[PDB]
């Protein structure tokens, strides 16, 4: 899978381990190997939100299988808990879009996903 | 809404107001509350078009709901019309991709989405 | 079409023909104009894979029709092929996203494409 996570929070009010912990948290959430999750963090990013520049993130989740209306609900609140947590950003200023992938529009380490 | 715009055009080239205006035209385009309406721009970012630099746009609109064949074309020549205005790209330099976004697959404020508000 | 590389490899690591030839590959292979190919390259891109910061690679390929299984995984092998010989990242740290986008949601030139 792949976490974006667009915010014009600044890195260095980030934890270090935050990439880490959105991983080990995203890893539980979609069951997908840790081995194959990317989190991209765009960080001081020009992003602005409602013509304004308080903290706000606007995050995507690029996964093969796994998203639907009730694992996306349930995913969203603890990304925005963890977003509230680590970036200090309120949930009125937070988006997340789910994002499904084709297994055979996907590839990895030299092969599509195999999946029945 | 996400509008997302990826130039090679330097943010010095770039008015400061340029994202304020964005938001603000693509917010009456797509009768969506200004409050939710990102606008991420990616300026000096390391993008060519036709194997050349000389300066070009690719932006994204993502939405749920509002976009359709019809609607698509006005927003990007509304769109085409601004980057020529503010970041002197020519119209044969843009590419405006839209994503409809799923109501159930996108969250705001602790929630999905109402297909029905959307 | 549009091809955005995200790496965390950094751009001084990065041969400075690798864009142009990333896009005369892929002209190729997806037999679209070279006029309407981007390349964004996302280079010393703050993405992790696997909990570590070992070099890895996310791309996209974003293009109107010519995206299917069979092409997929050629164009991925090739891609890959590239990421390896000018990017220095393993095969098994490259993940490609293909992104079929319908002709009447893009625009070019003040105009939508045919479809």
């Amino acid at each position: 899978p792949v976490i974006t996570v667009n915010t014009n929070v600044a890195e260095k009010s980030i934890p270090v381990f935050f990439q880490a912990a959105l991983t080990n948290m995203m890893t539980k959430a979609l069951q997908k190997p840790k081995e194959v999750m990317f989190v991209d963090l765009r960080s001081g990013a020009n992003i602005m939100m409602g013509g304004d520049r308080n903290p706000c993130v606007f995050a995507t989740v690029e996964c093969i299988g796994r998203l639907n209306p009730t694992s996306n609900l349930a995913m969203a609140r603890d990304m925005e808990d963890m977003f509230i947590e680590h970036l200090n950003v309120r949930r009125e200023r937070i988006v997340i879009r789910f994002i499904p992938v084709p297994a055979l529009f996907c590839s990895f380490n030299g092969a599509l996903h195999d999946v029945s």
